[PDB]
């Protein structure tokens, strides 16, 4: 257990690929536990959608490689766990 | 084993008649479905609207989906979903 | 074993007789009914507002609602419905 | 077994005397109350508003009533009922 | 585990001695198993504190005598616990 | 065996030297400190506001205060302590 | 031995680039470190604000602030200061 565990990505996406194709790609990539995508809000052609992504040594690149060819966007990176340990925030 | 999508929260609209709780065991008794959660939002005339939380392993949308529209049931949106072999909450 | 219907909160009107806690006492005694919370949500003239949470295993709702209307109380909305094996809470 | 009344919350109102600490005391020595707790709502200039919450097996309703109204005071209203074999919590 | 088990008082009482004091005192009387004090508010010559103390079969009258004869003065009883298990107020 | 002071919450006032991390590390050194906890609730243009929580058996405030005293720093009030066999939150 | 600065939030500024990743990451492969989170507080014109929470073992504040500088990074302000043996939360 060691380098990028957790990240929670803002995502800009047009109406298709749904969601639900989102979430079962990035699910797929060997390296990642669980995949939660949060309906942010749907606009007029696209859609704001925030990703959680669980795993070990993520391959960020990948991540954006699987979201990117999904006609998908990454709008910034909101948090970044790194380690041994799931760090949480203290807020 | 644990893979696929995991949960979908549904918002779905829907005519009073047939009763959530059709929906509910309806939905239940779907062969990779663990559980189901079905909460109200709102009630207007003749309509009803629900939020639709659905847990379980490699789970159908299609056949999800299907099951809603075969009772009159129609999916507005996609709110959460999860997917992996780790149930991953959002932060 | 665990299946069906699982755990209802009903909404529900009702004269101010028979009081709550006969109602939670019949509806306890149902069969397959682990246990009933009844939470008051407001007092009127001559009428109570009430929340009933039900749980349970493989619950019938035709004999929980047959309880409840033979007590004088009657159903205004079926607010939360659980049905399955393990009981899912909503996700908000 | 376990059964019956489970948990009362209850809305009490009385007179400065006897102290809240006598009511909490003599209800839990009643036969089937495993605790009593009772939390000060409003102290009046001639009264107090309670809220007592009794927890047991098989409560006698009658029997609480009782020891409240002998001690003074009177039930205004019955805001939780909790009954049978698990306690369950208001969702 | 059978009468008074938690007080939570609404005590006032001047600058000296220090909390500090009140807290290990109190602490220290025979059926205690530990005690809470927690700062409300302090004003020019006095100050509101909270004292919770949780023990097994209390006695109200020598911890009331404990804290006047420190010169502080309960105010009130702001919750009660009796039994033999400790029941949180249903809010 | 576990007695008296168990936590302290200190409301301190420091120059911004030393730092809080160095506070943190020597009160971390005493003897029977479990650890500590240093939160930054406001800088000044001189001086910082910090909150400090310490946790351990039998604690000496003497010896607290006596540390926090010669970095500098001052304590302008106890807003929470817990003292005996067991640790209790306020209600 | 478990002693020293176990948790550290620190508040810093920098550029977007380099990206948080490669902070979270390089920061988490200190020796002493259990893990680390980096939540993204705001994204200006030219500039980044980040909240760098930092978890392990008699940590070596000098070093984390070495990395952070060696990458662009200043740290604005120490927030929280946890030292010990046991991790203690602000009450
Ligand atoms: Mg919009
Ligand atoms: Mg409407
Ligand atoms: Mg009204
Ligand atoms: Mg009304
Ligand atoms: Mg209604
Ligand atoms: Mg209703
Ligand atoms: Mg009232
Ligand atoms: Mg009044
Ligand atoms: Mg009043
Ligand atoms: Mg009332
Ligand atoms: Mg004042
Ligand atoms: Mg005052
Ligand atoms: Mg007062
Ligand atoms: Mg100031
Ligand atoms: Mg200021
Ligand atoms: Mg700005
Ligand atoms: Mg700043
Ligand atoms: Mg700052």
């Amino acid at each position: 257990l060691k380098g990028l565990r957790r990240l929670v990505l803002d995502v800009l996406k047009p109406h298709e690929p749904k969601t639900i194709v989102f979430a079962l790609k990035l699910s797929e990539l060997e390296n990642v536990d669980g995949v939660n995508i949060h309906l942010s809000e749907i606009d007029q052609a696209t859609e704001n959608i925030k990703i959680t992504i669980l795993g070990n040594n993520l391959d960020y690149e990948q991540i954006k490689g699987v979201i990117e060819d999904m006609g998908g966007v990454i709008h910034s990176v909101d948090e970044v766990v790194a380690g041994k340990i799931i760090v949480e925030s203290v807020e």
